[PDB]
């Protein structure tokens, strides 16, 4: 109960640029988020923010040209909700983005959704 | 139930105990508590007001103070914030209710008033 509420509240903050010390540029589009949540949710961010984790200064600005802004949206939406919206169109790019960002849970979800479909060679 | 929510709070509780991303210091009866202002904002109405104005100012860490409750009382309150588990008893139930009220934590207040129904109080 308290766990669900806290995450519902934090998702609201990032959507209002509240306490957002981390900017993320993916294909020009910018995503605002919390440096302590990304650190707890992604191995990539656990490494990128590791050194500058007690430097309260300007907000830290990450960049990505390795996945699409739509792909990263589903990734970031999952971080603050625990719900990943999958489909044939997104399942692959989400798995890639989750791997690059070191989000093992999202990868496992994809390989389960992938096992729930059929792909073959031409 | 939700492992994603449980893990995140287990992870955030560890961060504050290692002064990681701690932009809020709290001095209660000399003892200092390090925590995240975005979590306190989400968990307490008092902090939702104290930090309201300075909510997009990424600068020096904000340092709050309290002489209205004990450091032990604030620990149980703060430990609940990062765990969701509040251990109540006759010794703390009143001071926790006071601290929860002052901090505007309606859920903690209701929990105390429920444990209060689990004891007996009468006039002397």
């Amino acid at each position: 109960s308290h766990h669900i509420r806290l995450l519902q509240q934090l998702d609201e903050q990032r959507q209002k640029d509240l306490f957002c010390d981390c900017h993320i540029i993916v294909e020009g589009q910018m995503f605002k988020a919390h440096r302590n949540v990304l650190f707890a949710s992604s191995g990539y961010f656990k490494m990128l923010l590791s050194q500058s984790c007690r430097d309260m200064g300007e907000p830290i600005t990450a960049t990505f040209d390795v996945f699409s802004a739509d792909t990263f949206t589903a990734i970031l939406d999952f971080v603050y909700s625990g719900k990943l919206p999958l489909s044939g169109q997104n399942v692959i790019e989400v798995m890639s983005a989750a791997s690059y960002l070191q989000m093992t849970d999202v990868i496992g979800v994809c390989k389960m959704f992938i096992k729930s479909s059929l792909d073959i060679n031409e």
